């Protein structure tokens, strides 16, 4: 028969995605529970999204961007903007300069245009080695980086969006949030409990939960949401945790929230990773405040070196400044779902937050698991495709996240000097063998921006492309070693892809002149 | 430096294929020759292709569909009719009765409708299940077969399409056309000659290829088109072809054109597979003539059991009817592409043309080779990652055909038993797994036709869809364990499926009544 009942075990961010995504899919077909004991609460110290949380999470479960926006604080997010990768010295929040100009670079969310079938990522290169060109990549190839340079709105004063973004937020509201649309409309059982015994029957499945008070929780598919401590998959199934630090030396954070005079300053519209002696620092602006947190390597600095260059940076009192001090798991299990045990959420996998994979990581799984819905027989081929679907999203991400700090050309700390040291995967390696040739990495099969963010399966197919890679890679300074072969084939081409680079100057400067301030559009709103 | 000179060695449909492409890719920017010898050739036994050849190929050389089509005496394929797939019985060309109705099911280029995020299928195959429905997937889920069943044609007199489409035509035609082409509005050079001699140099590169009269062409890249001699790749560059007969049984075909009365008959819009006794006959419907081929496997049939049975289908006389006699090559080069030596067409791979996969490979390689396209350096990984997009194109191929013979309930003659006995590839067998399980296999990304028959790159990642699978799989008879059980947490999509079929149901009867004959249209 079908699962007729699923016991959610953690509340938190991933708990009540996983109770709104399975209760909207499953809506009147299987009873919910979710368990949630309280814990010490932490400081709201930012999250940053990618757009299809619009289209993959919140239109799935029939909520306007509009609605949960204004009910969570939400400020936009136009792109990452990397400051000082490329530079030595101390952490600080100021770009260090670098040949003429401040150091650094965005990762944005703009598409990359095609000028007859090839990425304009491959016109630039092809201009910039034979000395045509000096422009960086990103203000070359995007319309974003001017903009973002003046702060600007990603929407006009009418409404009407000029260029892709996200959100950043706070992530309590927005579980918050959840949590009443889940138990209010979804009719999603909560019980506030602390998990006490997990029961195993003989074929290794889950019976049941039984709870400090007593009460016992059994259901036909149990969702795994208790974060880093693994309750069901590590602790009851003993699935074990594979390590990536071999790949990733980040394991720490220490982080707080830092109150803001939009007034005075305005708002940017992108998430900052600032790079830091031992590590990378987030900035993630919301209304009024900003959060931020040093991401650094536990091998490279200690709890409190870390703690007094992240409150030198923004010149907080170590000793009185409230602080969250964070050690992550980094990595994922061997198997996110084994028996009748999904795990979803940092219980998982977690990778630093450098490319804000987190909610996504989130939400990608769930709609992984509604396709392989299992029914009570629990078919292993099901188990097997949903969790090879997972092994892939997060060992992609970590091979792109570890390419940010083996290509930056920092070597000016024992850190940066380490990273060099470590062994890219094979299938990192492949990536940057064609890169080097000229290849595109997993072109977009469209430059179309809505069959793209609008898609699920196309995005998650092709989730990091060509775009993303030129952003980060000719970012930091890697570029390959000579044009793209095509191109000496194709004259005319070369010839009239002058007006597409004219096209993105006549759009920057456009858009510099018209369109308002991230905090004037922020102010319309409230 | 970039590539100069090309050397493209065959000049049969591959050949030409290539010449024209490259020389459209590459124009002014490379010189290239094709070297062709004087062959005996043979009968024209009829061509089958996929709607992506007008989209990928013509398209790219800026040739319209009604100048080709026109020049080429050309046909229309809505579809591959199987028949006799499923019941015991001589190589006949009429259907045999199954449960009430005659043995045949249709793979059909038409696309199968998503209702509420989920491939229509699948619900077909739940209400099939639960004694729902009787029907075969194929007329519940396809407007098609009902129109194929009446030779509809599948534009209106008017020129507008109702469905998806391709072409049935003589290769060697198409072969001429490209001839012309090539030669006369891009400039390659035509020489008529032998290969009698091919020098390589010290890294094991093609230095030189030299003819019969002497002559000595050099170049920067050279193009293999030599078909199953593999005269550059095989023999010069001494790669390993790698034969896959451990998947695939047949090896052999016997096939002849077959003259045809089309104001009698009409014309079919769709090629007929006809399951015989030790293979399968191709029926690839042209204008006033039929093109037929029995492929079989030498190891259940010889070459005379074959020609006998294979006359005696279409009434022919064996002692008298023009017949070519094949023996082919199954699989494919260890790598297709070697040093400066890149193979396309039969010298690079073959499988029979059961999926009319054969003009597709050619174009397919084609477009790969201008995407990874070197210069003189010959960057190795331009080179691997060509090899990878081959072997993966090939491979998926190979095991979709496999799987035509593998799930064929038919176990009256030593051929059909033999398959049975036969190991699925590891991917293959991951497939049908996740198809038991009530799975979709390779679902397009996208409902739309416009964006998968007309973006290349998007079709060759997902060339084989769900689509494919369920009308070949289910066609056959084989189904999925038990529904899938997303179904049963989706009590609305299962009650407003119906005006899903409903709707199939009435462009059937919409296209049956007002639609011409296939015959009527061509005729025009």
């Amino acid at each position: 028969g079908k699962i007729d009942k699923i016991l959610i075990v953690g509340g938190g961010t991933a708990g009540w995605m996983a109770a709104s995504y399975l209760g909207k899919a499953l809506q009147g077909t299987a009873d919910i529970t979710l368990l949630q004991a309280p814990d010490i609460p932490t400081l709201g110290v930012g999250e940053a999204t990618i757009p299809n949380l619009q289209t993959a999470f919140f239109d799935f479960l029939g909520i306007p961007e509009d609605e949960w926006m204004r009910e969570c604080n939400a400020s936009y997010k136009v792109a990452i903007k990397f400051i000082n990768w490329r530079t030595a010295g101390e952490g600080t929040s100021e770009a260090r300069e670098l040949d003429g100009g401040p150091d650094h670079f965005y990762h944005s969310f703009g598409l990359l245009k095609y000028h007859e079938q090839i990425p304009l990522s491959h016109y630039w290169f092809d201009r910039s080695y034979r000395g045509k060109t000096v422009e960086p990549f990103d203000y070359a190839c995007y319309k974003e980086p001017v903009i973002l340079d003046a702060n600007r709105s990603p929407r006009r004063l009418d409404g009407s969006k000029v260029t892709n973004y996200a959100w950043h937020f706070d992530a309590h509201l927005v579980a918050d949030f959840l949590r009443r649309f889940a138990t209010e409309k979804l009719g999603v059982r909560h019980v506030e409990d602390r998990v006490e015994h997990v029961q195993r029957d003989a074929n290794g499945n889950i019976e049941s939960v039984r709870t400090a008070t007593g009460r016992v929780f059994d259901a036909d598919l149990f969702v795994d949401c208790s974060g880093f401590r693994g309750l069901l998959i590590n602790k009851a199934m003993e699935e074990p945790f594979l390590d990536m630090s071999d790949h990733l030396l980040n394991d720490s954070a220490v982080a707080t929230q830092v109150p803001h005079d939009d007034d005075a300053n305005g708002v940017e519209p992108f998430t900052s990773a600032i790079a830091m002696k031992s590590g990378w620092t987030w900035k993630i602006p919301m209304l009024g405040r900003f959060g931020t947190g040093y991401v650094y390597s536990s091998r490279f600095a200690t709890e409190d070196e870390a703690v007094r260059e992240f409150c030198e940076m923004w010149h907080l009192d170590p000793e009185t400044q409230p602080l969250n001090r964070i050690r992550f798991r980094v990595g994922r299990n061997r198997r996110a779902w084994v028996g009748n045990c999904v795990s979803i959420g940092t219980s998982s996998c977690f990778v630093e937050p450098l490319e804000s994979t987190g909610i996504y990581f989130v939400y990608a799984a769930l709609y992984q698991l509604v396709k392989h819905f299992p029914d009570k027989s629990l078919n292993p081929v099901l188990t097997a495709r949903f969790n090879r679907e997972i092994e892939t999203m997060f060992d992609d991400t970590r091979d792109f996240i570890q390419a940010h700090f083996y290509f930056s050309p920092r070597t000016d700390t024992p850190f940066w000097r380490a990273n060099k040291e470590l062994r890219l995967a094979d299938g990192m390696q492949e990536k940057i063998d064609m890169y080097r040739a000229g290849m595109a990495i997993n072109a977009p099969a469209s430059d179309d921006a809505q069959l793209y963010y609008g898609n699920f399966e196309e995005e998650f197919r092709n989730f990091w492309n060509n775009s993303n890679y030129y952003c980060v890679l000719a970012g930091l300074g890697l570029v390959p070693d000579a044009p793209s072969p095509r191109l000496a084939h194709m004259p005319q081409a070369t010839e009239s892809v002058d007006e597409v680079f004219g096209a993105v100057k006549d759009r920057q400067r456009n858009l510099l002149e018209t369109l308002p301030s991230l905090h004037e559009f922020l102010r319309q709103q409230h």
